[PDB]
């Protein structure tokens, strides 16, 4: 089994394409992750991938090539992977405002949203906590109680049954001695 | 490796001596794993076995044994078996009783107890899920709210960056192009 060629073309298209949008989906992941995203149980990247991927884009339009081109692209790796290199970076800066201001915008909107929900969680958890607090202690000397006649009862038939298993030790023992 | 004659000893001590405090413990073990036991973690048989078993016991008793003994027990064994069976029966029936008065009586405590605690915990478990029927109806619209503004969000960055994509898509595709 040989290797395509178009194996290079494919890890330019990821390296100094792709990296844009997945930077993009993975700044909507820390949305989705957030402790307040995973409680609204959020999910949000369906259909963010486009059909048709950029390495398809790219074979389809540069059309089949030659050897030539393969001696030429290994040629032509470090000087173009440079070049690419600054037009990513030219591009990354252009669009860098889009992804922060898309990161506070969903945090402002998940502060506003605690806020609302927040405070009536937190309550419901006091009182719950309080009128909890109010019961282990009822239930404490209660408990302590109970422990003290489960011992007492336990004890009790430990000692019932006692003399019953002398008996039957005895009728083993006697039973026994009558095979000597 | 040999086996020891007095494994037949210690078999007929388990299986008619033995057999009764076990069954004493068994008795107990269903108190301390009842749904209140546990409850209570109850940890009530520390103890319960005396130090020296009853197989010691015997062969305490009996002494050191010949072959003679092991013959005539091996002759006697299922006649032995037949009249330590009946023995075993009659003592049953004498502790019986005790057994079940403790199973009774243990299960009365736990219902006791269950009247003094239960009420109290529906109660609190009443209000908390009145309390929380409460709340589940007014964050509800807001959830589905935070939803539609998070896959708007979304829909906006997806869109903002794509003509960047296409420009570096474009910016490689040109650059390949060149090495034809």
């Amino acid at each position: 089994p040989p290797q395509s060629p178009w194996d290079r073309v494919k890890d330019l298209a990821t390296v100094y394409v792709d990296v844009l949008k997945d930077s993009g989906r993975d700044y909507v992941s820390q949305f989705e992750g957030s402790a307040l995203g995973k409680q609204l149980n959020l999910k949000l990247l369906d259909n963010w991938d486009s059909v048709t991927s950029t390495f398809s884009k790219l074979r389809e339009q540069l059309g089949p090539v030659t050897q030539e081109f393969w001696d030429n692209l290994e040629k032509e790796t470090e000087g173009l992977r440079q070049e690419m290199s600054k037009d990513l970076e030219e591009v990354k800066a252009k669009v860098q405002p889009y992804l922060d201001d898309f990161q506070k915008k969903w945090q402002e909107e998940m502060e506003l949203y605690r806020q609302k929900v927040e405070p009536l969680r937190a309550e419901l958890q006091e009182g719950a906590r309080q009128k909890l607090h109010e019961l282990q202690e009822k239930l404490s000397p209660l408990g302590e109680e109970m422990r003290d006649r489960a011992r007492a009862h336990v004890d009790a038939l430990r000692t019932h049954l006692a003399p019953y298993s002398d008996e039957l030790r005895q009728r083993l023992a006697a039973r026994l001695e009558a095979l000597k």
